């Protein structure tokens, strides 16, 4: 059986070809003591991954080595595969060809890194590295369609027709649900909350995932939020003081449609869209309107898809169909497709081998790889 | 049943001796994708014939097999006809004679390869290679006629007067639909309007077909259009998109009548036809007068039969009956002469057979056909 | 004296009649601020143009008012002919004709808007609006020749026989620098180079502008560059970053003779210049053939001129003479013949005076201007 | 004439606009007294503010009514104004405006108090809130800079170009000179000196301010200090008691370098600042570089500008030049700018009158106030 | 074995490592003759230490060697030590390894001089030195807590998070049992009872621990001692005379919470150790909130651990579980937690040993040691 790795900025996502889940979902952090310790004959290991670093965040500090879809550290990197094949899946990856994911647009060197870790120092069989948002295509069960991939590091757009991809009018913008949540930290002062640590950003994470949703009409929300407190929330943090928050709920996501919050100079996530729509052929334009696929943990904002809709059916001509297709499972849709497509009979001959790494180098992985 | 295929530059029209319609009409295309399939598991086909690549045409490029009345590209102009026969008619063309149409004043090797490929590629057992514009006057119930045939490639006029053809008259232009589509994807650049791949060709000619006219008189049309907004039509893109032409509407047809809009020296094709008449002994120059019949795609204009007959009656004497014969369905006359003659008891003994194609080379067909 | 603007979609070149080089070129771009001011007693406008906002644009958001040679922002034009006549060349316009310059095959509604405004806003006693291509065939001092001009915008052929146009032989691309431009930005995110803002656009340009060169056999100088670091060159970012590029630098201009790298279907600059000379009289190719010359700031890539040659010379027949006239100073040419053609007294009744405007409208330039 | 009062942390500095220098620096501190008085007919306050509670600390309890930047006591925070007007610039508020400063990244209810006191408790006829750093910026003459001040309570760092604030870029760190004072404290217990109560703090904060300097390199001075007495100081208590030490003297300003010296996650003020810098437009970084400003009390120690400079030169490019700016009079220049400010003909627009806040309520300071 | 010897600031507290209780604890006193001798030929000593100074301590000036857990007399320290070795727990030094503890925030000099005296004095082959409440939280069998240590000299919180001490959030107050026997001996002579000498302050010590205890609401408590003699209790002095307190008994232990009763401006234990909470980082306070541990003998009064319960749930936010862990044997925590450590495995290699001391010096203490 194959085994399907998702790797995200934000989250690793691991399991086995064939299946419907992901078998093993944990953050991809890397905390390490960043104080001494005193406890004689204590079981204190040198780093954490995972679920691990999650639960002692209080004494570490955290670390991605993914930043924006690109591995910056690459021996944290390979403690988090170790992580998801030695203790997650409980496999030996010498036994099973490995799928990975990667968003367009990336370094060469990201997955030449990736195929020759894979190959040497986990011993893969056979091995192949696919972009997210196809993965996503897949999920959706469809062949033609525009997906909106945005996890924590990378949003894209990918249009695909008729199995075709359209590798011009692929479009990425590098702000996605680690931009957001910085932008709520910093906005979160004007309500004299102060989070700065990197254990303090993974409450703040959390407090985005459980509050925050994406307004219909943004300074219609403003004025409501100015006139009474329906919509402040409040959350309990892990010491039992309670934040009240009210248009932050909102200010957070809105963001992803108007970057200049973040000083960004970028157009939002519905103009990248519609963007991407329009570098496309006049004739697949139709059919790419009706199938806009939203992916990932960035667009599971409560109001996503009916902003998404709203915005997208302004700049489309009128007598074009705006079909948002939000599945509720679409913070899966990556591992979904790729589970999907490693199952393949007509995928089979795809894999990178061993044989073919041992004649080529890690290089091969641009000729066999979209 | 004897098969009459009429295939022309734009379109090929193919059905069953007898009948008085086509059953399978489709373009003379031929496409392949363009962009690379990232798609596993889904039938993806190396090229694309006829409706079929017409409607994936937005992740094509699109080749007509025949240009001007000569097939360039004899692999292609296979596809076509294997589609015809096992996809189009579903028959087996070893059961059945095959009535194959050309425009005259052809490449004599262009023949020669209908004839080797008919024989040798599907093994019919017989064949025939008719001129198009005396298959439009069988159509039009008439043994004496001048007809002016124009497709998508070529226009010529043939002069028959009591069965009887006249060679050394008939005249043949290289000015069509195809460059009437080109020429209006000219001049729509003067609005704004940009369409340049082979995809957007296929848009312009559908504008051509449903909002294109032939002015009676183009300058008097001229200062109409210029005056107000009345000839002004709108048209929608398969994307939503709106254009607006006005004067285009008349100027692309009319460069039928001025080939110098299109940078030609030669004549519009009511002198053409009226040359055609002059070439001709003057005992059946009346009869000619009386007697011209319209044929094909490029004579469906609005008021191209008004715009003809004053054309041809400022031309010939004031004493002679220009009387233009434009049937309803002249779009189909080549293919229903074809029906017509290959049904005829005295044509059964003009068919080449296999038998005389093995005794003498493709260069039969020099000797059996017109 | 007659002023001569050269408005390309990149550059502004003006300067006066019979001069040999423009006395102004900045940059055809409109800045304005996209942060907010917080020191009082300040001098910032509200917005810059030229080399102000090129000296600025780190807290700007840089606008080309035209895109692919027509101007899409005129108020934005109004500010770069404002800051031409008065704040560069210094004069009064309502003083001075003035030759202005333009693509082929532009909406009509361009070069009508160009006569209102000189008119109207800024007074000029008389106006002109030449075609780009032209002018280039005056600078090299010759009446027969296929101009090749390739600046920001526009690619387009035009091709001339004894001062004799052949307006149907004229083509166009709307494939030229600035599409090389955004393609290397592209593919430096391959070496993981992210380049996105505005402000970034004008460095890559610079980047391309001094490593960028024409290849003479692509697929040679691929595997020479995948064998060695001897093509590698290194570039300074303006905050001292060094980057470093390989292959490249010359994969960005092969997209001028393969544009499927930015995945269009158009005919490469070779192909176009090929078919424009096919398309006129074969009594005039022999001369067109040898006299093919060079002009635009896309046509400044070393290597360029050999390219085309090789290229030609494999498209045309064996026992024709291809030469390539490169001038040194052809990224002017436009303007240098534009100032050759201000200052002939057989030019001076081809103005358009402001009396002929008043009695005709804007429209008076196309019965005036080719 | 306007009035200008800088309220740090620690010091509060009053003055005219206009003038050079403040008028009034005294400790921002409320003393009460925690003992019960024994003498009848003795004028005794039931609070001290400023210099008398300094005076008088042997029998008071000291309490800071700003920490970390934001007003912890509000009644405590009237006496100092109340302080600064009555006894100190000896004037009344209601007859002159007055420009406040504060912190960027502030809770929004600090400064909406700032505005309701000074409106309905002072009566004052205008208001104004400006940015510390802005200011800096102001008394410096420089419109493009980055201002690093840090005074009692908090460090942040304002990038400003041509006069444009980068606010995406501004950064705050919650370390200043009061945990310096209090990590001075700390490091004093090994040498056996025992500093706990609030007036022995203020003793500490004086050995500070005299005997404290930052080391060019921290582990060269750690073995410096290890080997001699070279670096011993000493320091007379009011008491007569004469304490001395070493390392102690660079070891506390060494946390700001360090942060992880007093437990803190957060980086150093030369990464701070280079973060800054690098969260700003590439094409501005350079003139940043050249323009780093010093301002604050916290930045006075003997060596913070050559070690400053020496840190970020590591994280700069080489071929950057870093230039520190540190004025002599740098402890001031929050409230230098704010007089020039103040006095400017273009700011007189910008003061928020009262009969804006008449009809705005407080919440009007967010919208004319930076 | 090794030998673990607790020295706080009134007793000597040593045994063996592997034992649950400690073989010697005695008074750490040294106590000189302050008459003449009359008699010859008695075993009449210079000095005596321990037991024997507290039971001839009505002829004897009783000196405390330790204050506020620093040695101030390092030659009767000596003799407490020889006292140790060789009358108590009868072993020759030489032959063990020797774990002393320390108060954290001590002089550096205070550890040197155990280490210089252990190693050149006793001649100890090892030696180590622990923080007091560390080695509590080893005897509660918990890696995770909050220890509140208070003796006879010093207070201090450590909170420690799975086995990581938080050296920033580590509170110290000179403010124990010695200064609430002082207390007590003020507030007797209220009901005429005089105390004055060094035996009579061991007098009142003792009936502070027979009598006091404290209160869970001190103002209800006070008005009930008002009211009736409920609470008034006995105490027989060593010479027969009886003496009788009421309030005195909670009100002696009530400066633990009111140090403000001593003069002292610091906060009460439970305002220290929420204080030492909230120093830590808030993922860990929970954990720190349900184990908070108790040790030392100032801790042993009658419902301490009951009133420093509600004083910290006041503080503390109403979800949180506070629990406060008081053993019923927690006067010798630290002692049993010194036992527990120098008998793991684990310790064995944290030693110093006396050739780490012939080669670095008594400061080699400050590397190897917390
Ligand atoms: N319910 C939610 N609402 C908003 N954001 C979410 C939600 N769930 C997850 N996210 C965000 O999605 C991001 C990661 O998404 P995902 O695509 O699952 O992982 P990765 O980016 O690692 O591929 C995180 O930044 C997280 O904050
Ligand atoms: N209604 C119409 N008006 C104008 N042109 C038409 C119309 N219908 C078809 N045509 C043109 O006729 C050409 C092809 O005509 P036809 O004779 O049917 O096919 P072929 O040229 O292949 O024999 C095409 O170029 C098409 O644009
Ligand atoms: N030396 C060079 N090499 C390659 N490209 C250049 C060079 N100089 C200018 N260009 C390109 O030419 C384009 C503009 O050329 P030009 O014709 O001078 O202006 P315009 O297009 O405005 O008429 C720009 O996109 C620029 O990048
Ligand atoms: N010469 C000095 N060396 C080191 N620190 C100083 C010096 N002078 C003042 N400070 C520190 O600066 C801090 C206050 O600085 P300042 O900016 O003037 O006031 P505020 O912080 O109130 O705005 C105090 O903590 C003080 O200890
Ligand atoms: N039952 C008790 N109640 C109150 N205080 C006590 C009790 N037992 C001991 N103490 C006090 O504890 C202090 C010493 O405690 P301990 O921690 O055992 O010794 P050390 O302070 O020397 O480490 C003495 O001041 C003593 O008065
Ligand atoms: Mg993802
Ligand atoms: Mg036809
Ligand atoms: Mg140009
Ligand atoms: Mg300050
Ligand atoms: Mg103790």
């Amino acid at each position: 059986a194959a085994l399907v790795v998702d790797n995200g900025s934000g989250m690793c996502k691991a399991g086995f070809a064939g299946d419907d889940a992901p078998r093993a979902v944990f953050p991809s952090i890397v905390g390490r003591p960043r104080h001494q310790g005193v406890m004689v004959g204590m079981g204190q290991k040198d780093s954490y991954v995972g679920d691990e670093a999650q639960s002692k965040r209080g004494i570490l500090t955290l670390k991605y080595p993914i930043e924006h879809g690109i591995v910056t550290n690459w021996d944290d990197m390979e403690k988090i595969w170790h992580h998801t094949f030695y203790n997650e899946l409980r496999v030996a990856p010498e036994e099973h060809p490995v799928l990975l994911t990667e968003a367009p647009l990336n370094p060469k060197a990201n997955r030449e890194k990736m195929t020759q870790i894979m190959f040497e120092t986990f011993n893969t069989p056979a091995m192949y590295v696919a972009i997210q948002a196809v993965l996503s295509l897949y999920a959706s069960g469809r062949t033609t369609g525009i997906v909106m991939d945005s996890g924590d590091g990378v949003t894209h757009t990918v249009p695909i027709y008729e199995g075709y991809a359209l590798p011009h009018a692929i479009l990425r913008l590098d702000l996605a649900g680690r931009d957001l949540t910085d932008y709520l930290m910093k906005i979160l002062t004007e309500r004299g909350y102060s989070f700065t640590t990197t254990a303090e950003r993974e409450i703040v994470r959390d407090i985005k995932e459980k509050l925050c949703y994406v307004a219909l009409d943004f300074e219609q929300e403003m004025a409501t939020a100015a006139s009474s407190s329906s919509l402040e929330k409040s959350y309990e943090l892990p010491d039992g003081q309670v934040i009240t928050i009210g248009n932050e709920r909102f200010r957070c996501p809105e963001a992803l449609f108007q970057p200049s919050f973040l000083g960004m100079e970028s157009a939002g996530i519905h103009e990248t869209t519609f963007n991407s729509i329009m570098k496309c052929d006049v004739d697949i334009r139709k059919d790419l309107y009706a199938n806009t696929v939203l992916s990932g943990g960035t667009t599971m904002y409560p109001g996503i898809a009916d902003r998404m809709q709203k915005e997208i059916t302004a700049l489309a001509p009128s007598t074009m169909k705006i079909k948002i297709i939000a599945p509720p499972e679409r913070k899966y849709s990556v591992w979904i497709g790729g589970s999907i497509l490693a199952s393949l009979s007509t995928f089979q001959q795809m894999w990178i081998s061993k044989q073919e790494y041992d004649e080529s180098g890690p290089s091969i992985v641009h000729r066999k790889c979209f």
